[PDB]
C-alpha cells in the first residue's frame, strides 16, 4: 500500500503489486542506487522458484489449486529430481514470456505486453540452426515495414558450458572500426564486437553502416559467423522534411530494434539466448546513437551544416541540432510507412499503460530513469509521474559478455 | 566497504566511501526504490538532541583540522550542558556558516553545489519579529542580487523551540508571481501560484491582477500569525524575455525575476532544525525556459510560441513542442546574458557539477547526488551527467522539505 502521485495532473494511484517482489533492488533504506546501471549482483534451491511461477500461472487463469496446478508442481517436482530441471509448457511459456515484458521497469513500450509473439526455438541444437530461427525471428518481426512485437527462446541454460546464446548485443548493429588515425569509423559502441568478427573470419567492408554478422553460440560450443540475408535488414535512410542538405549527410538506420544478449528467467529457469525485437521510439536513433559523444556524434556535423553559433554553449546549439535531427528520423521512417514511436506518443501511451496496471494488476514497476526520454524530459508525461521501482519475475536479466567467459575450443 | 559509480560515457569509474557516514533515509527499501517520488516519508528531546549535536561537532572540529582538540573537547561539553540545561544549545557563527555550507555541500537535489563555499551567510537568529524579517530578507535580496552580478546566499532565522514558536517564510520563494483563478476556469499569472495568491489576498493583499505581480511575503516570527510586506519593487531584479532571432518573441511580453530564492525549506544541523532559512542562487535556464514557461501547469507558452513559429502542430511527431522548447531557452539565456544578470546553461551547469562530483570524489570520497533531479529536463542525454551513475543518500547537515506552514498553522486573532 503505496501511493505514487503524478505532479502534472495530481492524480494519484495505490501500488500493492510491489508487496509481491522478492528480488532485491540494490537500494537500501540509506542508499538509492535509482541511477546504477546494473546495482545488484539444486533441489531445494530451484523448485521453490519453479513453484512460484506455476503458482503465478494458474493465479493468472483461476486454476489456483486445481488438479492440474497440484499435478503440475508433483511434475516439475520430479523432473529436477531425475533430471535436474524441468521443461515450460508451451503455454507456460508464452505467459512466462510476456510477463518478463510486462515487468521490464526500464521499458516505456510496455503498453503492448500482451500483443507479444512468441517463437519457441527450444529444440534447436546448433548455431545453424539458430541462425534459421532468428532469420525467420527477423523477416517476421520486420514485416515489410508494419513491425511486430516478437521473441524468440533458446533451450534453456543446462550446465553453464552448454549455454546458448547470441553473441550481438542486438541482432541489427552496425559496425565500429578502429582507425589508422586513432580514430573511430561506424558506430564506435560495437568496436571490440567488431573487432571479434574481424578476428573470428568475418571480412569487414569497412564503412559507416556495415550490418554486423550473426555471432551465434548454441549448447556452449564455440561461436559461429552468419551474415543475415539482407533483404531480411530493413533499413531506413535519413532525409530532414525541410533541410534538404540532411540526406547529403550519408545517414540511415535499421528498423529493427532487437535486443540479444539478455536473458530470460522464468520459474527459475535461464534461457541465456532470447532475442525480442520491438520497434523503435525515435530518440532512442536521434539522440542516443546519433548524438552521443561514444556513439555516431553528429551533432557537430549538423550544426556546421545548421548555421549554428558553436561558439558559447549557451547558445544551445547542440540542443537546436538536436530536435532537427530527432525531426529527420521521425519523418524518414514515417515517410518509408516503417513503424516508429515518437517519445510524446511512446510516453502518453505508458501513463496509460501505467493506470491500465494499478486498476488491473494493482501496479507496474517502472524505472523512471529510463522510461524518461532522453531529450525533452519534462514536455513529456513521464517526467511528472512518480514510480516505483521493483523486481517481479518472470523477468529479463542482463548476463555477462560471452567472450569474458567462454572456454574457446 | 567502498561503492563505485560509473559514467558510461567516459567509462571514468569512482569510488564512494562517504555513503558510510549517511543516516536518515532514503525512502527506498531493499526491495522497492523511491528514487523518483519527490517527497517520501514534535520536536526533539534531550536524550535525541545529545548524539546529533555530538555528531556535527565531531564533524565541525574535524573539518578544521582541530579534531580532538581542547577546543573540540571543550565546546562538546559546552553544548552538552545546554541541552541538559535548556533542551537545545546555540551554535557558534562558525558552526552556522560552516553548517550551512554543508546543507548545500549536502543537497543531492542540486546540480550547482561546486559553489557551495562561497555562501554569504547571513545570522538572522537575533530577529524577534515580522517586520524584523522583512528587514533581513530585504537585506538578503539586494546583497544576492548585487545589480545582477548574484551572489549565492543564505538567511537563518531562530531555530526551532517547542514546535509552537517557529519562525516560518509562507512564500515558497522569496520572489514569485501571483496566480489568479478565473471564473471561467483560466488563471491569469502563475498557476502554480494560486493557492498562495489566495491566502496572501485573504490577509488583505490588493492584487494588481496583472500576469507578472510579485507576491507579498508572508512573514511568520515565532509562531505567530504571518504579516504581509511588499518586497521594494526596486530590489526585484528583472529580465524581459527576448529572443536574438524572432524579433517577435519581445511581443511575448514574457518576463523573469533574476534571484532564485526557495524560502519553504528547514535547515537542519546538528539535530537544530532552523525552520525559516531562505537561500538564493542564480538560475540555471532550463529552470525558467522549460519548467516555469512550458510546464502544463506553469505558464504553458509552448502552443504560442510554436504558433509563431509557423509549427506544424497537428501531429506530435513534428516535434514542435521541442522545437520551440529550444528557442524558449535560447530568449531566456540570451535575455539574462544581455542584461548581465547572472545565469547558467544546462550543459554548463552540468559540465561544472560533473568536475564538482569527481573534486568531491577525491578530496572527500563521494557526493550524494540524485539523478532525477540532476539531470536538466531537456535535452537530458547530451549533458554529461545523465551518463554518469550517482549514488543518492542523506548526509547531515542537511535542508529538509517541511509541512506547508498554512497547512499546520493555528491562527490567533479575532
Ligand atoms: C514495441 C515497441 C517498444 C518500444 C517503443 C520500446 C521502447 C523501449 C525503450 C525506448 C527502452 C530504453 C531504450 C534503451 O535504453 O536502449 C526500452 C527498454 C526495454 N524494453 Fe522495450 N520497447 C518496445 C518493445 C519491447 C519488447 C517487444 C520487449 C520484449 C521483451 C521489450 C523489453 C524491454 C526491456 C527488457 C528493456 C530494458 C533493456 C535494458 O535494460 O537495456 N520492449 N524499451
Ligand atoms: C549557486 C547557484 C545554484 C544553482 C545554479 C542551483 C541550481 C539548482 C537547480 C537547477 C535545482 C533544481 C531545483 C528545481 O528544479 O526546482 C536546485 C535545487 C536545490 N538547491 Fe541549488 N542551485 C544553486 C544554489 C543553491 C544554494 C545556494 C543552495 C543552499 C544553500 C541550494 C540548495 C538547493 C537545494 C536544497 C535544492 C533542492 C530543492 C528542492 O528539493 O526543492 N542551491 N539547485
Ligand atoms: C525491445 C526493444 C525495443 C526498443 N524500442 N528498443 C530497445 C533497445 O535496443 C537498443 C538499445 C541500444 C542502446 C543500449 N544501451 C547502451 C548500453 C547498454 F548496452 C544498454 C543501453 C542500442 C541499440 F542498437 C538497440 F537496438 C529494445
Ligand atoms: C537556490 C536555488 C538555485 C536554483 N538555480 N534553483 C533553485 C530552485 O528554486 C525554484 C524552484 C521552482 C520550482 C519549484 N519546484 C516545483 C515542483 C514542486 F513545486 C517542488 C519545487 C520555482 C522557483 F521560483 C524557484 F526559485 C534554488
Ligand atoms: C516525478 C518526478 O520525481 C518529478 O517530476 C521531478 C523529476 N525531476 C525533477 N528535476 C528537477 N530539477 N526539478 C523537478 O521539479 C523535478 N521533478
Ligand atoms: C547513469 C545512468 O543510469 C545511465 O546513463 C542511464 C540513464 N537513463 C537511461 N535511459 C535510457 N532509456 N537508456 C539508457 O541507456 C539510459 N542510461
Ligand atoms: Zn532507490
Amino acid at each position: 500500500f503505496l501511493k505514487v502521485k503524478n505532479w502534472e495532473t495530481e492524480v494519484v494511484l495505490t501500488d500493492t503489486l510491489h508487496l509481491k517482489s522478492t528480488l532485491e533492488t540494490g537500494c537500501t533504506e540509506y542508499i538509492c542506487m535509482g541511477s546504477i546501471m546494473h546495482p545488484s549482483q539444486t533441489k531445494d534451491q530451484l523448485f521453490p522458484l519453479a513453484k512460484e511461477f506455476i503458482d503465478q500461472y494458474y493465479s493468472s487463469i483461476k486454476r489456483f489449486g486445481s488438479k492440474a496446478h497440484m499435478e503440475r508442481l508433483e511434475e516439475v517436482n520430479k523432473e529436477i529430481d531425475t533430471t535436474s530441471t524441468y521443461q515450460l509448457k508451451d503455454t507456460e511459456l508464452i505467459y512466462g514470456a510476456k510477463h518478463a515484458w510486462r515487468n521490464a521497469s526500464r521499458c516505456v513500450g510496455r503498453i503492448q505486453w500482451s500483443k507479444l509473439q512468441v517463437f519457441d526455438a527450444r529444440d534447436c541444437t546448433t548455431a545453424h540452426g539458430m541462425f534459421n530461427y532468428i532469420c525467420n525471428h527477423v523477416k517476421y518481426a520486420t514485416n515489410k515495414g508494419n513491425l511486430r512485437s516478437a521473441i524468440t527462446i533458446f533451450p534453456q541454460r543446462t550446465d553453464g558450458k552448454h549455454d546458448f546464446r547470441v553473441w550481438n548485443s542486438q541482432l541489427i548493429r552496425y559496425a565500429g572500426y578502429k582507425q589508422p588515425d586513432g580514430s573511430t569509423l561506424g558506430d564506435p559502441a560495437n568496436v571490440q564486437f567488431t573487432e571479434i568478427c574481424i578476428q573470428q573470419g568475418w571480412k569487414p567492408p569497412r564503412g559507416r553502416f556495415d550490418v554486423l554478422p550473426l555471432l551465434l553460440q548454441a549448447n556452449g560450443n564455440d561461436p559461429e559467423l552468419f551474415q543475415i540475408p539482407p533483404e531480411l535488414v530493413l533499413e531506413v535512410p535519413i532525409r530532414h522534411p525541410k533541410f534538404e542538405w540532411f540526406k547529403d549527410l550519408g545517414l540511415k538506420w535499421y528498423g529493427l530494434p532487437a535486443v540479444s544478449n539478455m536473458l530470460l528467467e522464468i520459474g527459475g529457469l535461464e534461457f541465456s539466448a532470447c532475442p525480442f525485437s520491438g520497434w523503435y521510439m525515435g530518440t532512442e536513433i536521434g539522440v542516443r546513437d546519433y548524438c552521443d559523444n561514444s556513439r555516431y556524434n553528429i551533432l557537430e556535423e549538423v550544426a556546421k551544416k545548421m548555421n549554428l553559433d558553436m561558439r558559447k554553449t549557451s547558445s544551445l546549439w547542440k540542443d537546436q541540432a538536436l530536435v532537427e535531427i530527432n525531426i529527420a528520423v521521425l519523418y524518414s521512417f514515417q515517410s518509408d510507412k516503417v513503424t516508429i514511436v515518437d517519445h510524446h506518443s511512446a510516453t502518453e501511451s505508458f501513463i496509460k499503460h501505467m493506470e491500465n496496471e494499478y486498476r488491473c494488476r494493482g501496479g507496474c514497476p517502472a524505472d523512471w530513469v529510463w522510461i524518461v526520454p532522453p531529450m525533452s524530459g519534462s514536455i513529456t508525461p513521464v517526467f511528472h509521474q512518480e514510480m516505483l521501482n521493483y523486481r517481479l519475475t518472470p523477468s529479463f536479466e542482463y548476463q555477462p559478455d560471452p567472450w569474458n567467459t567462454h572456454v574457446w575450443k
